[PDB]
């Protein structure tokens, strides 16, 4: 019934001043009536505490058992982007489903392709042969076109071929091939976050369209032995797994895994000096600044283009004054790198916190180039922005608001999912470039912002609960104090969620999640 | 609970209280604060353990279903005193309505286990004797050369000795009238008969092939209360633990009593306190309670008085905790010197703790030893009761056993002697006196329960209580204004089998804890 009370009394015997004077914020020579208030802030805070414990979620990574050798020849059409792709690998791919059965029929992209001319070249391809399945090289195209700088090029054509096997009514599963978008064991470091896009918008793909769907995989940096020979079994596993990441370890597949923190962590994280939030008068930034007032942060920096003319903006610098702390509002784009450079470097600022982007539910079919540069631009250019500045270990805090639109996908969320997916792997890229870097991926949260539409109806009725802010914020403070990297953190009712989710389509994405299994 | 307490007095907000349980003041560091709250901590919890080792005895209503039997011959033996022939004829003919013929054997004053034996071979030989109905319990009156010992409780063990001696193999129902309480105004109240069920319970435990079981008829014989008795006898489902009342037939369970708040009173005493055997060691622990919570006096009488280990030791104690005490040589059997006693230190508040402990099978028994083992005990009470004739009285409590509740291997004596105390003290509070009776499981430290003895009770799953908790558990009864109450830690899953080890049992199918260990 209460565990904090518990854990409380249990050091009580065992006589732990050393745990219970950090968990009271307390030295060992603290009189009683200083005692007594921080016991009952304490007790309210660790009873919340517990609770979002049970929100917390990762990402790991199983061995899929071998399976083959199989099975008679199919073709297969693989299709390659104009950029991003050495020749010497559609070779080595070529060559490695041919020597598994499946023969190539290639098709090569021209720069900006749109989904009906793709379509065209899809009902070519069809009618020509028997195509089984695609196989797309196309994700691995990270450069923007010059007419379009806030999407990869490779990602507007994914889009546009989930489209054009529609508009050809063409049934056919498609395979998106990636290198380097996950982290599947300690010891990958090509991490290239701009491919991670791929993953975000295919489980949303997998979900609106599971006919057109085969599935994600992700190649290693190093392609000599046998990695390609696990591509080949990979791509006709017959275990529905959708998500898979091929290494010197074999075949792995994706699972996201309950993450209880385990105590102590190895640090209560304060912010030196000043405090960075992008999107800081939106309504989490609004929370994310009130918190860090709290706990003594002595300016904090809130930027948006709106800036001190967004509403509430003028309530939010009052409240934050009346905690103490120095507060700067400007108006400043995320997405603009010396408005952002000058801004870091005259506050000096040593946390950042970006929560700058935009929601809307879209369905895939309903989403071009345009409305994906829309979602993406302020989360995602805003977030590359930020991360080139910022070349410095020094940092405090690197923090990036995703989501789980990001991590598990849900129907309507392409375009932000794909945006969220991008955050996850940046956060990796730049710890294994030495950086600190934090992505969390929330279930909503209540109050104001993305999650107060009739869009928190949809959610909620999806089985997402939205999540208090006071709550959220103490689980934001657990993930920094536990320095993490990235962990998600939700509110999830699995009797509902699973059900929906997993309606038009099975998913092994949830085995580990105990309450998931039940779900059916 | 404890706990609930003082979250709300933590949650908001207030010094006054949390510094007053703990015993510092708000300036005081944390460092000090834990292990205080430690101390709060534990004594709060020791407080629950405390409420859980209690019980009491019910009596459940239990409709006998087997009629069913055929004819046979009972042995009825009868002493000479405590009998109405009314009832011996009452008895006879309800046996007879029921198919049981009765052989009669009238048993000389201070017969012997041998001269019974006699008797009952011939019995044997001369008819298939099928079970022996003794109602020798009724026989009150003393010892002819042993005033200690009642003249029935001394033919009862000379009847399960001499079955002995005659290896008969037949069991007996001792009857009662009045040995027990098994429901408001029962009022019948007889504290001699009581003793029957002590040892009785016991030689159950050293004999089970010898023994039947007990019951007690009522006040009056009217109605079917003689039809029911006929039941009782042949119902077998074990039950060898039966009253007979008007509204049916009864059996014995102990029940665990948590206390159900509130609690009426705070009790002190007003005057001075007496303890007899209080140089032992359980009056050592009371003494150095009541001289704790503000006695002006404490006087301790035994035998030995201030010739005792721990003399001016013990005294230093409890002059220095701000106590005057009297330690006294003083023998709880002689009235006379009892009666000035309390005359000379005027005293209102008597804790009879006067006792002598020893393991001893029925077989090794006889009226000698179950007079040293009963004296101080039981003719103390008595003598006690006989003076402290004033509702005025605060207390008047009895240190009694749950040797004398439940039983166990050794203990006939010592059983008996303290099923006449919970009876007696039943008898005063009907007669308008106060009276407490607790039936203590082992205590640790010196004492009955120190040495190999408190090993032995160990292996029986008896676990001994620190003395302060114990003192935790008196003060509520006495707060509570109760009467009798069992106050023992049971480890149950060793207790039950070890106890229902050689013969079946139903006297704990109401402790959670004691049926889930068969
Ligand atoms: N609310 C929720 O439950 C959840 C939110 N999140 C994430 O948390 C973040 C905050 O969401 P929430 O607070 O709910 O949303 P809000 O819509 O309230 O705030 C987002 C803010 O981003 C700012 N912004 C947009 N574009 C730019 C830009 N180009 N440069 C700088 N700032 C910009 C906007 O302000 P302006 O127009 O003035 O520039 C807006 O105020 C979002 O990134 C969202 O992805 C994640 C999961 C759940
Ligand atoms: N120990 C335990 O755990 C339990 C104890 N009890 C009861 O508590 C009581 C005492 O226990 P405890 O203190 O452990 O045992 P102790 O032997 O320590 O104390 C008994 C004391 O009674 C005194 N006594 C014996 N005979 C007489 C007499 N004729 N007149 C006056 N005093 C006498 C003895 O003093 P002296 O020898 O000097 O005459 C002796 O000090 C007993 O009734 C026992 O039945 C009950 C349940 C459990």
């Amino acid at each position: 019934s209460d565990p904090a009370a518990g854990w409380f009394w249990q050091a009580v015997a065992r006589q732990d001043l050393k745990s219970v004077s950090d968990a009271l914020d307390l030295d060992a020579d603290a009189p009683l009536s200083a005692t007594l208030p921080a016991l009952s802030v304490w007790h309210r805070q660790e009873r919340e505490r517990v609770l979002a414990d049970g929100w917390r979620y990762r990402v790991d990574w199983v061995r899929v058992a071998p399976q083959p050798v199989r099975r008679t020849r199919e073709t297969w059409l693989l299709v390659v982007p104009p950029g991003g792709i050495e020749e010497a690998l559609v070779e080595r791919l070529t060559d490695a489903l041919n020597t598994r059965g499946i023969s190539t029929l290639r098709l090569d992209v021209p720069p900006a392709a749109t989904s009906g001319e793709l379509a065209t070249e899809l009902r070519a391809a069809a009618d020509g042969d028997p195509v089984k399945a695609i196989l797309s090289l196309t994700a691995l195209d990270e450069r923007p076109h010059p007419e379009c700088k806030d999407v990869p090029s490779g990602i507007a054509l994914l889009l546009n071929l989930v489209k054009a096997l529609g508009e050809a009514d063409l049934r056919i599963p498609l395979w998106t091939i990636t290198r380097g978008a996950v982290k599947a064991g300690p010891a990958d470091r090509l991490l290239r976050p701009m491919q991670a896009q791929a993953w975000g918008l295919g489980r949303v793909a997998a979900l609106e369209h599971p006919e057109r769907w085969g599935g994600l995989i992700d190649l290693p940096d190093s392609l000599d032995g046998d990695v390609l020979t696990r591509l080949g079994e990979a791509l006709t596993n017959g275990l529905a797994e959708d998500q898979l990441a091929i290494r010197q370890s074999g075949v792995l597949a994706r699972r996201l895994v309950p993450a209880p923190a385990n105590q102590p962590a190895g640090r209560k994280w304060r912010p030196r000096g000043s405090a960075l939030i992008t999107g800081g008068l939106g309504a989490v930034g609004a929370q994310v600044a009130r918190w860090l007032a709290e706990i003594g942060a002595e300016r904090i920096v809130l930027t948006s283009r709106r800036g001190n003319q967004a509403a509430g903006a003028a309530e939010l610098e009052a409240e934050l004054r009346a905690l103490g702390a120095q507060v700067s509002i400007v108006a400043c784009d995320v997405t603009d790198r010396a408005e952002m450079s000058a801004l870091l470097a005259e506050f000096d600022v040593t946390a950042v916190f970006h929560a700058a982007g935009v929601g809307r539910l879209l369905p895939l079919a309903e989403t071009d180039q345009n409305g994906l540069a829309e979602i993406c631009a302020a989360k995602v250019r805003g977030a590359q922005v930020l991360d080139e500045l910022c070349d410095s270990t020094d940092l405090d805090a690197f923090v990036l608001f995703s989501s789980g639109a990001g991590v598990w996908g849900g129907g309507g969320q392409g375009a932000y999912g794909a945006a969220n997916a991008f955050l996850d792997t940046l956060a990796e890229q730049r710890r294994a470039r030495g950086l600190p870097a934090t992505s969390i991926s929330w279930g909503s949260w209540a109050g104001g912002g993305m999650a107060d539409g009739a869009a928190g109806e949809h959610l909620r009725r999806r089985g997402i609960r939205p999540m208090p802010a006071a709550s959220a914020i103490l689980a934001l403070q657990e993930v920094l104090d536990q320095d993490e990297t990235c962990v998600s953190i939700a509110d999830v009712d699995w009797d509902r969620f699973v059900p929906t989710f997993a309606a038009t389509r099975a998913t092994r994405l949830f085995d580990e999640v105990p309450a998931a299994r039940k779900a059916m």
